[PDB]
């Protein structure tokens, strides 16, 4: 609690419509739903995520006043390096 959490691959996949964004950088989840509702754009806001690689265009626009980055407070955790980054366990030696 409190700090980052260690989410689920399946649970973070299991969220397609229903109400709220579980939008991922590169390990923190951000569940922006607050955002869905304050930023009227759709689904797909937060540097669009659908297709893209880098993360040159973090923000788009949408704030002016607001230079610092909002992708900070409406966080819940992060996902589990193990599915995220390559748990491929080797036979058993070096």
């Amino acid at each position: 609690d409190k700090d980052v959490k260690y989410y689920t691959l399946e649970e973070i996949q299991k969220h397609k419509d229903s109400k709220s964004t579980w939008v991922i950088l590169h390990h923190k989840v951000y569940d922006l739903t607050k955002f869905l509702e304050e930023h009227p754009g759709g689904e797909e806001v937060l540097r669009e995520q659908a297709g893209g690689d880098a993360t040159e265009n973090f923000e788009d626009v949408g704030h002016s006043t607001d230079a610092r980055e909002l992708s900070k407070t409406y966080i819940i955790g992060e996902l589990h390096p193990d599915d995220r980054s390559k748990i491929a366990k080797p036979s058993e030696t070096l």
